[PDB]
């Protein structure tokens, strides 16, 4: 039917804290908002996913996502020297106090096996775990440790799908699903 507006649908969906935020990623890019919404509406995705995982557990994980990049860098130092941690060479998304390591979030809709196998190809980093989470609910961990509880990451998938059915109901989909990579 009609075809709407990606940036229309960002603004209404997501919580403005994350709207601005990735304003701010995509101007720290240098990138423009208003050509590349689709790129905007992943980069709310990735830190709604992000965000959520966090809250899974409160105080359990440190945010480094979605700080400014100097600011991120600082975090992490501070968390490597208070931890021993050693230090990533990429900026990844939480760290876990509990599990004692840095985790790199990732959101795709191409197959998750590949995507993963890309994500660890370039982390480089035995240290650093990965999780990757598709729109169609499947998920790839390191090691198949998944962190967290089925509940928690049903949540995360669900909040996905909503965003997925939304987006197809106002005609979305297609151009953001083909938009990736
Ligand atoms: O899920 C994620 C996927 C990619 C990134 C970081 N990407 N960084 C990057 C991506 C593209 C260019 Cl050209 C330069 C740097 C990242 O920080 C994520 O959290
Ligand atoms: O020009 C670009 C447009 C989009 C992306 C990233 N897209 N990520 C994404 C795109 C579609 C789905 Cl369904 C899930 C994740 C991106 O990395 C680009 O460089
Ligand atoms: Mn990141
Ligand atoms: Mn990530």
């Amino acid at each position: 039917g009609p075809l709407g507006s990606m940036e229309d649908f960002v603004r209404q969906c997501f919580n403005p804290m994350i709207v601005e935020l990735a304003e701010k990623t995509m101007k720290e890019y240098g990138e423009d908002l208003k050509i590349e919404t689709n790129k905007f509406a992943a980069i709310c995705t990735h830190l709604e996913v992000c965000f959520m995982y966090s809250d899974a557990s409160k105080h359990r994980f440190e945010i480094i996502e979605g700080r400014d990049r100097t600011m991120a860098w600082t975090v992490v130092n501070s968390i490597c020297n208070t931890t021993g941690a050693e230090k990533p060479k990429f900026l990844p998304d939480l760290y876990d106090y509990k599990e004692n390591r840095f985790i790199e979030i990732g959101v795709t809709r191409r197959e998750v096996h590949i995507y993963y196998l890309e994500k660890a190809n370039k982390i480089k980093s035995e240290k650093t775990h990965i999780h990757i989470f598709s729109f169609t609910g499947e998920e790839m961990a390191t090691k198949a440790d998944y962190t967290l509880d089925e509940e928690s990451r049903a949540r995360i998938k669900t909040r996905l799908f909503t965003i997925r059915q939304e987006m197809a109901s106002r005609g979305l989909w297609d151009s953001f699903r083909q938009s990736e990579r």
